[PDB]
């Protein structure tokens, strides 16, 4: 029983299953049965007798087979519980997209009042704040600019408690952690309240601290257009008003003019300038797409928008960034410090292009003559509907987020999918009662999408609770486009964002046209 008991307990039936169903009779997967699989079940483009190899290669665990060029049991699970077997692709996981166009044209990992760790009243500011949002490869930061004592230019948000931080302090952390995780540019925006001294030793800071890093001159070349983020690797720009304001600042605001929303100009040929930045709120955001939606995604095509989240949220909530998305607004600005699905999904799209937190937008999001509005689909290249079927089939290890004694988590899984109004969708499975190590469900869902370019399938595992509001337990979202088939494990996701090692979901994933 003692093997028994790992072997009993570590036992899995739907992989025993799906090993039989690939191999068949054979008590090991031959290469040629293996690329089979990848190509059949898994649906892999590369499927061939290299993937296969290098599977086995990486994966096997005997040493006869893998010296065989066959595949066990055991390397088949270890192979669907990899980084390959992965729902979320592997390959997407790598910067793959491209890089040289012109800035309007990505989606940009953004941050609001990144200096701030709770609250927007009362709560905390920290360098560490900003430490953690690079850290979840953030590119668009926040610096809210106030005089501070002994000519030190200080942080925090203006009219309000919140504590304080230095501005120069800021500047070195960010120096620090700008490219940890990106090589793409990193933008700073600076809302300036200081006096024009001060404004001068913010400056002065700047070019201290930041030295060569800072993008202080237009690019040679670089004129009818934003550069890209290529053009831009390993620089630092800052965001803001250009000529109340020294010039020592302001002529250090190249390409971000931060400017006052004028209107959409297709009424005529130009409105506001490449190099110009105008933000809206979120509920202004919201109407301009529910009135404008085709003008907005125009506008974006050249132009950089950010959003920022309403002020009521002054509990650091945040809103929904995908409908702003569905607009091309690029800069959507979120509270990075707030747990919740809406940080999930957007951190979901920005580990997509291997983290770098430049996503390039859709095509049709990139083109100044389209007649696209998510809010008013008409035909087009992005109408391109899909039928997606996801098998919730089994739950591993599901974390205990909740009481002293292992209350024995009573688990339901639910599948979201997020895009465009028309495709939004939710479906949850039942619940297994007192079961996190190994909960089975086999339930399928099956969804229509229409607008698959905009869209992301999220999963959820909550944890039952009758009497109160049920516990998260993880989460993993998705981009539509990094999502793989077949059979595959979702690895689980705290509500921090971090990785649960030996928490999954093991479902089967099938999309068609």
């Amino acid at each position: 029983e003692i093997e028994t008991f790992y072997k009993m307990l570590t036992q899995r039936a739907e992989i025993d299953r799906a090993f039989e169903e690939a191999a068949g009779s054979a008590e090991t997967l031959s290469v040629e049965r293996l690329v089979t699989f990848l190509q059949h079940q898994q649906r892999e483009e590369e499927a061939g007798p290299a993937l296969a190899l290098s599977l086995i290669e990486r994966y096997e665990p005997s040493e006869t087979a893998k010296a065989q060029r066959q595949m066990t049991k055991d390397g088949f699970l270890m192979y669907l519980l990899s980084a390959d077997g992965n729902a979320f692709s592997l390959a997407h996981r790598r910067v793959y997209q491209d890089m040289d166009q012109p800035l309007s044209h990505y989606l940009v990992s953004s941050s609001h009042n990144t200096y701030l760790l709770e609250d927007q009243l009362t709560g905390p500011s920290s360098t560490e704040a900003y430490i953690r949002a690079l850290c979840k490869g953030c590119r668009c930061l926040e610096l809210d600019c106030w005089d501070g004592p002994n000519q030190e230019p200080i942080i925090y948000h203006g009219y309000t408690f919140t504590s304080k931080i230095l501005f120069c302090d800021v500047l070195r952390a960010i120096r620090d952690y700008a490219f940890k995780a990106s090589p793409y540019p990193v933008i700073l925006s600076l809302e300036n309240h200081c006096s024009l001294e001060q404004q001068r030793v913010m400056a002065r800071h700047l070019r201290a601290i930041l030295g060569p890093i800072l993008l202080d001159q237009p690019l040679d070349g670089v004129t009818t257009s934003l550069p890209s983020p290529e053009q831009l690797k390993g620089k630092i720009l800052l965001k803001g008003k250009k000529l109340k304001l020294v010039p020592e600042l302001s002529d250090m605001i190249i390409y971000c003019k931060s400017v006052h929303f004028g209107g959409f100009s297709s009424p005529g040929t130009s409105g506001q300038a490449f190099y110009e930045m105008a933000s809206f709120s979120e509920s202004r955001a919201l109407r301009l797409l529910q009135e404008s939606g085709n003008g907005f995604v125009r506008h974006n095509v050249s132009c950089l928008s950010r959003i920022y989240p309403a002020g009521w949220r002054t509990d650091s909530s945040n809103y929904s960034p995908v409908e702003m998305w569905n607009g091309g607004c690029q800069i959507v600005a979120l509270n990075f410090q707030t747990p919740g699905p809406e940080m999930d999904v957007y951190l979901g799209c920005f580990q997509d292009n291997g983290g770098c937190g430049y996503v390039l937008k859709p095509a049709f999001l990139r083109d100044p003559n389209t007649t696209f509005n998510s809010r008013a689909l008409t035909q087009g290249p992005w109408w391109r509907p899909e039928r997606l079927r996801v098998r919730i089939i089994s739950g591993q290890q599901l974390p205990k987020v909740n009481k002293n004694k292992n209350s024995i988590v009573d688990p339901k899984v639910i599948v979201e999918i997020h895009g465009v109004g028309r495709d939004t969708g939710s479906r949850q499975t039942a619940v297994i009662t007192n079961n996190g190590f190994n909960p089975r469900w086999d339930m399928e869902f099956e969804f229509e999408v229409t607008v698959p370019d905009l869209a992301l399938v999220r999963f959820m595992v909550e944890d039952y609770d009758s009497s109160s509001k049920n516990d998260f337990i993880g989460q993993s979202t998705i981009p539509w486009n990094s999502l793989k088939q077949g059979y595959r494990h979702v690895h689980l996701l705290s509500k921090n964002g971090d990785q649960h090692p030996s928490a999954t979901l093991f479902v089967k994933i099938s999309i068609q046209d």
